[PDB]
């Protein structure tokens, strides 16, 4: 009885001129129950969304890469409280910078943990405000899209962190850090090991960090203006569907681009496989990724937030805590819209959403291409969904 | 499907040469479920691992003796909240001493429930920066194990505290203390109580603290470069497979050597029956050892630790509250291995680890010989069986 | 021994300064002077008699007192919001390390200003929340934008804390210089020239060089930067030409500021710092009262453990006054001073102080952009024990 | 005397004259080492404000390691 709210929020978007594409899918018990999809794949020509539509998941690619962590920690590649100098001796001997340009030592070894919980005391140059970001910029950390991961991980760790790392939270290149860690670790690539751990066995073809064969007529096309290497703005980008310039930080066809939090190229059906075997740590055949007890590990609420709460350039997370893999709400009553108790997930700039409710069996995802939305579509729909399961 | 990762983790110990031989099994509901061993007795002559190997436990000597009080304070010999004082008096008027040299008189008695939570003020030989430690290695507290226990507690009994009994937390002497007031409190031996009260009833014949007739063929050799009673080192000391030298603190053949910390040798075997034992307070045989109610009381959170958590030396036991017996997992989600909420143990300087899980009707024990391990295999197997079921 | 002349040239002989000027007057006149070193290393030219320096933040020490004096002839107050002169500096906004915008809660003041309060940064601040747009803005680089446009594109940037309740050295003094010329319908450097320079004859001072000037400007070196990303550690102290880009022209007939841009001599900085023992020219004319002399130099800032700090270098035992440093605590400081000594000093190096407990003034002029060497407090320290 | 001669300066950090300085660590009573924050300076020295402690301190976290090294004991060890 309770109507479509799904795709009233899409069709909504979508005629206000807000957003060019959408595509959305709510899984339950690992089948669909809800989907649909909204506007076009450009509004110039205005072609319509080609099956196994592509897109820009941006930081949707951490939980992505957390969770090959957790992986390799099972297997005993390194663990939780390993200190990535072990990996890596360019991060022996970290400086902290503070907001009074006070520069001194680090008093704590950065490990494995504090990077999946952006604890480490790194920033992002898109940080506003913040005591390092303008040293990333200029070193181009997010712009140079075309340096390998490892020569840009060698100019970060000549810069100071912006806290002792595992004493504050601040969101951060942290998990490009621990792509590399985990090359470090391992000798092998992190793209290779994803294709190998992870999109194999869960059958996510599209998913990489460049386009398939046949990808370029089915990459939808990304509008916005929000600059994640720019200048920080002082108030947020205005909200129209003019296509964006990516510049180089997002090749299609690099072979050796790839990195820890953005990047991955993806499907809404290869996505949704991935959120699903979340729900259990399984392949839908019954191959184990992860076991329950290490799930529950990567699971369980890690960081907990003051009244403040969670933020990311002062914007709220209400309720959120963090885990090993990405939010996770703590406290309905705190929430800013529907979820429930255990609901976790992430989400990408270009407006992407996804999420998993173990309480209903429930997963969802919306696909889009906006940088820079001021209108959070991805909680809409996650709250439309909710309101429709009961 | 799930591989054998304890085999893995164990293999790859040895063959990197940190470990000289390592045996271990998992019991769930009180029977094995998954066992193995690794490497040889000693890499000088690599004779094989004997059958019924024999460890020195050190300070999974803590967790049987603790066990022990539960079991007198059901009997009524004594309570929680009873001053040590009363039975023995050279622990009557105590002093603390501070960082800044300033010495007062205690505030407060040491109980039996300070002794069991390492409340009382107590250190410890091996304590880096301590206040007090360094009168302890003029003393030869842990040096001395020719000394009898009555003797040595008169010596300690004149030294401060570091801190008021009650008022911190500080891994300590005090189970050495605990095993001297319970000879106090009953006239007898604590190890013959031992024997009796625990051994006996759970067949641990070959637990005790001197080698047993045929002991000696069956010790395993014991390495590693640690000293528990040197000047505490700056640094790790390095992990290097050379035979440890023990001086004359642990003897193999002394008739009255007996402790509360340290000095136990045992065997995978007889470890397993009583970390079985744990999950019910029950012989095999339906003995009750201890009531369920007194169980519940030893196993209950009671002390808690701030946001820099338990430390021994500023090493970290992440997650972990602690309870009458040792370490209790109280937050999964601040844990830095594999666990479950409720999981406990202890374990012991020459890298022997023990745990037990109620979640899971599990236990599993690790047994090696090296002293100062920089590896924490303990924690790895653990991980591993976690992670092997379900 | 002459402790001064062994300080400068040992500082020129380790090849660390060009050339450097020093006198220090005691009641009025001089008592020890000297100069070592060139004008160039490059010509190796003797230091010109009346040499010109940029005397950089030694600018502030004069707009201030400047302030003081329209202050004493009922121009504007202490408590004055600097809003009911320049409308554009109506609702500001303070921005914190976390990227949290708010509207500031208090009205900057004519006070705030002097005192360095009023949530200002700088384009060199390093770590600062602000400091990066700052140097987007071009606010430090672009000496060729005219005061009155760069304080509109200052104004729309937000303060890094709320006006009164913290300390931060800053580009305060320029909005000071600013509001100075709404207030009173003139420019600051024929108000400086009027009411400062001429009383005083300090005829070499000045936003440009005089016509006979280009041949006695002292050739500036060092590598700091106050415009550029600030750096992460000092630059090598090495004496190389620095380049100043378009940040400080030497016949721009319309730059003007607050906070940095006066060429000045040794022989009028000193004219300048023996008036404010006093307040009054050498004839005994008063250029502020000394009601208001006392109220300018009474300490006014005080600071907590870490002191007063600048990009975290520290100015120890000092407290802020309304024209800048004052010694609070001689069982503080980290060279010889005595109580109620004061003054500032240029990013060139260029440095000043007054005693008033000696009747004491002395001033050091160098070229010398991100010095690692102190020499500013090194000669007041030599001076101060040759007494 | 020598800071009046400008030999040094109260801020002079004296890694300057001495690197074995460079890179101090910090111990506190718990266990716990890590890096120094601030560099030691002369004005430290004169105050005793530089972190040093002394072999004969009672509950210090450092003197054992003073005594173990015979910093006082050995008065025939020349000074540097």
């Amino acid at each position: 009885s309770m109507p479509d709210l799904l795709t009233n929020v899409a069709e909504n978007y979508v005629n206000q001129d807000l957003f060019a594409g959408i595509e959305w899918r709510i899984d339950q018990d690992g089948k669909p129950i809800f989907q649909g999809c909204a506007g076009v794949k450009d509004i110039e020509t205005r072609t319509f969304i080609p099956k196994n539509a592509i897109y820009r998941i941006y930081s949707m690619t951490k939980p992505i890469v957390s969770f090959l962590a957790m992986m390799l920690i099972e297997r005993g590649v390194f663990r939780l409280s390993s200190p990535i100098q072990n990996f890596d001796p360019r991060f022996k001997s970290m400086k902290v910078i503070d907001q009074h340009a006070h520069i001194e030592p680090a008093t704590a070894l950065i490990t494995i943990e504090h990077l999946l919980t952006h604890q480490a005391g790194f920033s992002y140059d898109f940080s506003l405000g913040c005591p390092i970001s303008a040293h990333y910029r200029d070193a181009q950390l997010i712009e140079d899209g075309g340096r390998d991961l490892t020569d840009m991980m060698g100019v970060l760790a000549e810069l100071p962190l912006v806290f002792h790392p595992g004493t504050q939270w601040k969101y951060s290149i942290s998990t490009d850090v621990l792509a590399h860690i985990i090359e470090c670790a391992t000798g092998e690539r992190v793209d290779d090991l994803l294709q190998r751990l992870i999109f194999d066995p869960l059958d996510m073809q599209d998913t990489g960090f460049s386009l398939p064969l046949d990808g370029a007529s089915r990459l939808m096309e990304v509008y916005g203006m929000r600059s994640l290497h720019g200048l920080p703005a002082l108030k947020p980008a205005p909200h129209v569907l003019v296509p964006a310039d990516l510049g180089s930080s997002h090749p299609t066809d690099d072979p050796d681009f790839r990195r820890g939090g953005h990047g991955l190229y993806s499907t809404l059906d290869d996505y949704m496989a991935f959120a699903n075997m979340l729900l259990s740590g399984q392949t839908p055949e019954g191959e184990t990724l992860l076991s329950p007890a290490v799930l529950k590990l990567a699971l369980a609420p890690r960081v907990h937030f003051g009244a403040r709460g969670m933020r990311i350039n002062d914007e709220p997370f209400a309720g959120y805590s963090w885990n090993l893999l990405g939010r996770v709400m703590t406290d309905v009553g705190a929430a800013a819209y529907a979820t429930h108790l255990g609901e976790f997930g992430w989400s990408g700039a270009a407006a992407t959403y996804f999420w998993v409710d173990p309480t209903k069996n429930m997963t969802g995802c919306v696909m889009t291409q906006f940088l820079g939305s001021q209108h959070p579509i991805g909680s809409d729909m996650q709250a439309a969904a909710m309101s429709m399961l009961g």
